[PDB]
């Protein structure tokens, strides 16, 4: 045998990844080699580029989608870094907020204890956000992604207090922060106030009644009829205690039935249906009409006005309705239109207190009970005024931590005004509102379909609530003036406040005493001071990011806009709204240039993971299971901008991806491992295939590399894809195999086909780097010649290289034309494919072939077909329209296994010559 005659073209780059074992061996490198300050601090950085981490709360291990998140950021940073840009990218933490202090809430009831002492309490919250902060960053790192994790921001820090401080006194200076008083989402559970982004809708039953109020008699005698009862109604038999009036819509008809009930016209058919009220209509009235009759609450025998409300709807319900303004929005305005009383005798807690027995509002054997308790026994108590009971279900607002349902209280609390007009930047006056909607025409969504996600929003959203009345934040560290009974916003005391924040942190607003928090030239005025206690929102700690890393840091960590922010497409209710908002105030613009967004990593039925659904695939399971870069590949060669199913099929898929780009670049690197690298230096001779070749991986990288520029990974690993397996493998090293192993080292052609290999290893690194960056850095490390090719000590000094000025190729050089050729060769292949069938014949190079057509090169013709002889020979197999197939007039070389030999066994005159090389 002549095997051991051959080249051996081997590497040490091995076809196995290994990657539960070299994985953390090169990140571990990484953050020991310090690779991210390395990048930053890269002599020849061109350009910059700023990506704004969002930060994950500080609590519990990373999930799922935490690593979708982080690995998107991370091909998005290395890209612009290889393309040559000077990277800022600050990953960061959100440490303050419910996320956290839940979690010590629900370890403080399970070990049966208490926590009351403020700053104790806020010491356990930042311990329990410490631990989870050095778990989380670790957790990240096993991910392979690059930033600057060894000076992560952090909102607990106290320099980060302060700048959330000194951004809500932005806001109260520019007259937006005021004190509003109206019912809003009211959490029992952990007894604090809430605005939309804490509030997840869910679906509940809840009851469903239809109650009726009497007329009062006087108000019969005016309406001329002996009886007549408005019909209300309402999913809330617990705030029936609070009514005050019934409002019907303005200008309507409203039918009395014989039995003596009044609803809207409109809705009776479909109440009588119900059963609801009786078929017959004895009189229709006008509801200007009924404006200012009086009725009678069927629960307690108060009195209620029947009033006109604005936007009454006839879709469903009577047409009549329950007006309680200490517990609806809309109701709380209609009874100040009217005078009426603001009923309103439930504690923080949802229990009814005291209210409902000073007001005769309730029985007091209801007093402390909780009001979604109650209601099974208010509905029975409402005897016959009660007409009908149902069970619906309906999407209703819960608590985002505690999970439980929330109710609306009539509270003061500190709201960002939406729709009060302020002094822009430039002069000019303009609603927050206003300027958020320009903002947001400015943006670059990716998708964009987000970009009207995000308006919708912001055009329908109300005032924001900004106090919370929990203890973990950053407080709302005003003081009342008892004298003026308003806020001081003077800004000798903000500052000072401030100040304090930014060397001590907020603890002193709960430990200092009033005079000790005030200015020196104050003191003596401490007595007339009073502190607010509230905290802020969490949604505007971190929609104060931008201010606390990119402004306050003068650019040294990202500029303000960024260039890029990344999240889930749930953060168009959270992070990009409130950042949006803040960013508007401050500067009247986004603070963001470009939003992408991804969906949600979901199970294989394509349902959310829950450990209550039994359906959690761990992100430790994943990756000791499959190997980060395979679970990079896999996000990266998906549609991460819609929901992303985890299922072994999927992943197994993947893994036949990565297998065929680490093969494909294993094989690379056997093939020019023994290649001279004073090859390096010297033009070579390439011949129309290996220039049909180059100039082949022209037309795919500027195509791999405008998809990547959109963020269309797929698009991009698809095109190199289809390259690698087609143009590459299918085409390019079938046709090569036989020089690349038979022909002499010393052989110009073999070497020529060595530089293109070298050029096509050197592109495939590039593009996957930012991908597969531990695979491509395990490449460099296992080949000499790629390295001193791309002038590469490692992964880090990978660019774009230019492959003419590296192959020295001639300018006007017309490209190749294969169309002719590989439409013969495609032609040729299904004929073999059904000689293969009859038996004729084995392989290709058993075949000659003569071609009708003289216009094409013979050479290349055999190249391409890969027989082993061009011509007209003896034994006829198979003719076409396009050529004549015959058996080799030759015997099987020994040594290359071409039909080249003139004697049995013995070496075809080419590898006789190699086997004599001196
Ligand atoms: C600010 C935002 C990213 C929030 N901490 C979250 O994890 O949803
Ligand atoms: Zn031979």
């Amino acid at each position: 045998e002549y095997k051991d005659t051959l080249n051996l073209n081997t590497t040490t780059f091995s076809m196995k990844g290994n990657l539960s074992v070299n994985e953390p061996k090169t990140y571990a490198k990484w953050q020991e080699q310090q690779a991210f300050k390395r990048m930053q601090a890269r002599k020849d950085n061109h350009g910059d580029f700023t990506l704004h981490d969002g930060p994950p709360y500080a609590n519990g291990h990373l999930h799922l989608g935490h690593a979708l998140n982080k690995i998107l950021k991370d091909i998005v940073v290395k890209r612009e870094y290889f393309k040559g840009k000077k990277i800022y990218y600050t990953p960061g933490w959100d440490c303050h907020g419910l996320p956290i202090e839940q979690q010590i809430l629900e370890r403080l009831e399970k070990e049966k204890t208490s926590l009351e002492n403020p700053t104790l309490f806020r010491e356990k919250c930042r311990d329990h956000a410490k631990k989870f902060l050095e778990i989380q960053k670790n957790e990240f790192l096993q991910l392979g992604v690059l930033g600057d994790f060894e000076d992560p921001y952090k909102t607990m820090d106290f320099k980060f207090e302060a700048s959330i401080y000194r951004a809500l006194v932005e806001v109260a200076k520019k007259g937006l922060l005021k004190e509003r008083h109206k019912p809003i989402y009211w959490s029992y559970a952990c007894e604090s106030a809430l605005a939309e982004a804490e509030v997840e809708y869910k679906m509940k039953k809840s009851p469903s009644i239809f109650v009726a109020f009497g007329l009062k008699k006087e108000s019969l005698e005016k309406l001329k009829v002996k009886k007549a009862s408005l019909v209300i109604w309402t999913t809330t038999p617990w705030t029936l205690y609070a009514n005050v009036a019934i409002a019907l819509k303005k200008d309507a008809v409203y039918a009395l039935t014989q039995k003596g009930y009044l609803v809207a016209k409109a809705l009776h058919e479909k109440l009588a249906a119900l059963g609801v009220v009786d078929n017959e209509i004895t009189h229709e009235f006008n509801s200007n009409d009924l404006e200012y009759l009086v009725a009678t609450n069927p629960l307690n025998q108060r009195d209620s006005l029947v009033a006109l409300g604005e936007h009454v709807g006839l879709e469903d319900g009577t047409g009549a309705v329950h007006t309680a303004p200490g517990h609806g929005e809309e109701d709380y305005y209609l009874g100040l239109r009217y005078n009426l009383e603001v009923l309103m005798s439930v504690d923080e807690k949802g229990c009814y207190d005291e209210g409902i027995i000073h007001n005769q509002l309730l029985d007091e054997s209801y007093l402390g009970e909780h009001v979604f308790k109650a209601q099974k026994r208010i509905i029975e108590q409402l005897g016959d005024s009660l007409l009908l009971e149902q069970e619906i279900e309906h999407s209703y607002p819960h608590c985002w931590r505690t999970h439980k349902p929330v109710i609306y209280r009539a509270t003061t609390q500190w709201f960002i005004l939406m729709d009060e007009p302020f002094i822009q930047n430039d002069g000019s006056q303009k609603t927050l509102r206003e300027v958020a909607l320009d903002a947001i025409e400015k943006v670059e969504f990716v998708p964009s379909s987000g970009k009207n996600r995000l308006k919708t929003m912001i055009e329908n959203r109300p005032d924001w609530c900004l106090s919370r009345q929990r203890k973990w934040g950053v407080p709302l560290a005003f003081f009342i003036d008892k004298r003026t009974n308003k806020p001081c916003f003077e800004s000798e005391v903000l500052e000072h406040v401030a100040n304090l924040f930014e060397k001590k942190g907020c603890d002193v607003w709960w430990e200092y005493s009033v005079k000790d928090l005030l200015p020196p030239s104050y003191q003596e005025d401490a007595k007339h001071y009073e502190k607010i206690m509230h905290i802020l929102d969490v949604w505007f700690d971190s929609g104060s990011t931008f201010k606390a890393v990119l402004e306050d840091y003068h650019g040294e960590k990202g500029q303000s806009p960024s260039d890029v922010i990344l999240e889930g497409s749930d953060q168009h209710r959270g992070w990009f709204q409130s950042s949006l908002l803040i960013g508007c105030v401050l500067n009247n613009q986004a603070p963001f240039k470009k939003v992408i967004t991804h969906g949600f990593i979901v199970d294989e039925k394509g349902e959310k993971m829950s450990k209550s659904k039994g359906n959690v695939v761990s992100l430790d399971k994943l990756l000791k299971t499959h190997g980060s870069d395979v679970v990079r590949l896999w996000v990266a060669f998906n549609d991460y901008q819609n929901d992303l199913r985890v299922s072994q099929t999927f992943f197994t898929q993947t893994e036949q991806h990565y297998k065929k780009f680490r093969n494909t670049l294993k094989f690379l690197l056997a093939n020019f491992s023994d290649m001279d690298l004073k090859n390096l230096e010297r033009p070579h001779n390439f011949s129309p295939l290996d220039h049909f070749m180059l100039e082949t991986l022209e037309t795919i990288s500027a195509g791999v590399n405008s998809a990547f520029e959109e963020h269309d990974f797929v698009k991009g690993l698809n095109i190199l894809m289809a390259f690698v397996t087609n143009e590459l493998s299918g085409i390019y090293l079938d046709a090569c195999k036989d020089s690349l192993y038979c022909d002499s080292k010393n052989n110009e052609k073999r070497q020529a086909i060595q530089m293109v290999l070298l050029a096509t290893a050197s592109k495939l690194c590039y593009f996957l780097a930012p991908i597969l960056t531990h695979t491509i850095e395990e490449v460099l490390e296992h080949s000499q010649a790629l390295r001193i090719f791309l002038q590469a000590k490692d992964v880090f000094d990978l660019k774009d290289i230019s492959v003419s000025e590296k192959l020295h190729l001639k300018e006007f050089k017309k490209p190749e034309n294969f169309e002719a050729v590989l439409a013969l060769r495609s032609a040729f292949n299904e004929e073999l494919d059904r000689l293969k069938k009859e038996g004729v014949i084995k392989n290709s190079l058993e075949c000659a072939i003569e071609v009708k057509e003289k216009a094409l090169d013979e050479n290349l013709v055999e190249e391409l077909l890969m027989v082993s002889f061009v011509g007209i020979a003896k034994e006829k197999l198979s003719e076409t329209p396009a050529f004549t197939l015959f058996k080799a007039p030759f015997y099987k070389c020994p040594r290359c296994w071409r039909f080249k030999s003139e004697l049995e066994n013995t070496p075809c005159k080419r590898c006789e010559q190699v086997l004599k090389e001196r």
